[PDB]
């Protein structure tokens, strides 16, 4: 069923957070820095999942990934989980 998942967050600060529709954004799960990185394994069912970032106190998205306006209008990464 689930894949495991690396979400690798490269723009750099302090603290960084993901959430995203595969947990119908009910709670943050921690990214881990590595390096200049940020990184999370997260068990993703296949499909389409939107996902952000909670880095240093705000919402922001990877400008390197794919993004998709959401159903609150606002500006969220999508992946594809073979
Ligand atoms: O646990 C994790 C977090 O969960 C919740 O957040 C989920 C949410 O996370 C992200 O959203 C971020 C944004 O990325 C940030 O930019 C910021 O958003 C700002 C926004 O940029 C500002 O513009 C403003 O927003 C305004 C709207 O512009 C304005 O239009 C008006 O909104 C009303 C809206 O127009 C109506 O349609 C309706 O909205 C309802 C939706 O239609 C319905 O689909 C459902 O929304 C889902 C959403 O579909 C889903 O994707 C998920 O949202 C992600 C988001 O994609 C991601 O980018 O969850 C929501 C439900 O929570 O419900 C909607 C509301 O019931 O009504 C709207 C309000 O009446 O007003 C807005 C407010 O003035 O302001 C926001 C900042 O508030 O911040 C969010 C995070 O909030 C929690 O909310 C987090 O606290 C958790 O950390």
């Amino acid at each position: 069923q689930a894949r495991p998942t690396v979400i690798r967050w490269s723009e750099g600060g302090k603290e960084v957070f993901i959430s995203g529709s595969f947990n119908n954004w009910s709670t943050k799960i921690p990214l881990i820095k590595s390096h200049n990185d940020f990184v999370a394994i997260l068990d993703l069912p296949e499909g389409e999942h939107q996902y952000k970032f909670f880095v240093d106190g705000q919402w922001v998205h990877d400008p390197s990934e794919p993004v998709v306006t959401s159903q609150l209008g606002t500006i969220n990464n999508l992946i594809h989980v073979k």
